[PDB]
DNA sequence: GCGTGGGAGTGTT
DNA sequence: AACACTCCCACGC
């Protein structure tokens, strides 16, 4: 015998011979953080797959993106835009407070140097 | 200054 | 939905 009911979610195969038991599954997906960690004691949960996946590459340290002059491998396409920037010294947030022409490579930087101002 | 995490908005298929 | 780009914010050295 095979059960008749089945949970609709695109992923969710699971079949329950019990409408009560389909019912509890149901409220599973209902889900505040869905996307959770499967590592060995990381359990940690997310709100979108990609965020997940992207976290797992703590767990393997793979640095797929690789800067094409110092050859330097980082694990986020983001954070080697910002190298890059190391490299061709770039700086384009600027400091907006008056008599003051400092530039930054930065946003994170400009809001460091904003907050000393005071 | 700069590596490197999480959150979130957006685009392409 | 999967996948990716890209930004801000934050922690750390
Ligand atoms: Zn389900
Ligand atoms: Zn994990
Ligand atoms: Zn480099
Ligand atoms: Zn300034």
């Amino acid at each position: 015998h095979m059960r008749p009911f089945m949970c609709a979610y695109p992923g969710c195969n699971k079949r329950y011979f019990k409408l009560s038991h389909l019912q509890m599954h149901s409220r599973k997906h209902t889900g505040e953080k869905p996307y959770q960690c499967d590592f060995k004691d990381c359990e940690r949960r997310f709100s979108r797959s990609d965020q997940l996946k992207r976290h797992q590459r703590r767990h393997t340290g793979v640095k797929p993106f690789q800067c094409k002059t110092c050859q330097r491998k980082f694990s986020r396409s983001d954070h080697l835009k910002t190298h890059t920037r190391t490299h061709t010294g770039e700086k384009p947030f600027s400091c907006r407070w008056p008599s003051c022409q400092k530039k930054f490579a930065r946003s994170d930087e400009l809001v460091r140097h904003h907050n000393m101002h005071q």
